[PDB]
């Protein structure tokens, strides 16, 4: 890449590739909070000061979609009001490359607490694999940065975080005269969100909050990828 984010880009993907996708099913420092069906939600107590911190890991499988075609829909500004719903407002600060973005927005008062805004610089990457035996990666990962255009506001407390939505695509090729359809392929998703709330409210409310809305995103979020993509030609 040309722009200024590349470095810190590169070092994000690789720590997510690195410490993201380490299995925490029987990791003793996390606790599965959220189970349904495919989708799994654990999180890791912790606090800064006073400040809950709270790493959250949820893993799924959803039938019929690819890797790619997740990480396009999660990226993609152009649809994110089909499926989002704790924003407010949004909008585009910078477009630093063709897959890279600066985005600032506000949230709704989902905690007891002051409205929240962030900042943050959005990518999305594929990690090629290292044989064809592996599945490709493809990654979105979504992390404050700063801008001039966007300074601290009076009304917001401005949160920070670090997020990533990884994913790759596992494929079952029918028995014999039949073509891969969309019952051949599942997509296998880590997404993993760290939150700075950038200020105290009660843990026990932010965790209630946190176990609720998180598996919302994630039901509401797959279902929309398996609604728009049904039917159609499979983008690996
Ligand atoms: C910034 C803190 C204010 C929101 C408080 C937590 C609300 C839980 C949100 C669950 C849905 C996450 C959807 C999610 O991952 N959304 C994207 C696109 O809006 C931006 C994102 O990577 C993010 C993650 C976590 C918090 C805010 C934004």
């Amino acid at each position: 890449g040309t722009h200024r984010f590349v470095q810190k880009v590169e070092e994000m993907v690789q720590n997510h590739m690195t410490y993201s996708l380490q299995d925490v099913g029987g990791d003793a420092n996390w606790q599965l909070v959220v189970e349904e069906g495919e989708m799994k939600v654990y999180r890791r107590e912790v606090e800064e000061n006073g400040i809950v911190l709270d790493p959250l890991k949820a893993t799924h499988a959803v039938k019929g979609v690819t890797g790619h075609e997740v990480c396009n829909y999660f990226w993609n500004v152009d649809v994110r009001n089909d499926w989002e719903t704790t924003i407010e407002n949004f909008h585009v600060v910078e477009t630093l490359a063709d897959n890279a973005i600066i985005i600032y927005q506000t949230h709704k008062r989902v905690w007891p607490a002051s409205q929240r805004d962030v900042l943050y610089l959005s990518v999305i990457r594929k990690i090629p694999a290292l044989t064809e035996n592996d599945p490709e990666t493809w990654i979105v990962c979504n992390f404050s940065v700063d801008h001039d255009s966007a300074p601290l506001n009076n009304r917001c407390v401005r949160a920070k975080i670090n997020v990533a939505m990884i994913c790759q695509t596992l494929v079952s090729p029918p028995e014999g005269n039949q073509e891969i359809s969309r019952d051949n392929i599942l997509c296998k998703i880590t997404y993993v969100a760290n939150v700075n709330p950038g200020g105290w409210a009660p843990a026990s409310v932010l965790r209630a909050v946190a176990k609720r809305e998180y598996p919302k995103f994630l039901k509401r979020f797959t279902s929309y990828v398996q609604e728009k993509t049904a039917g159609k030609p499979i983008l690996f």
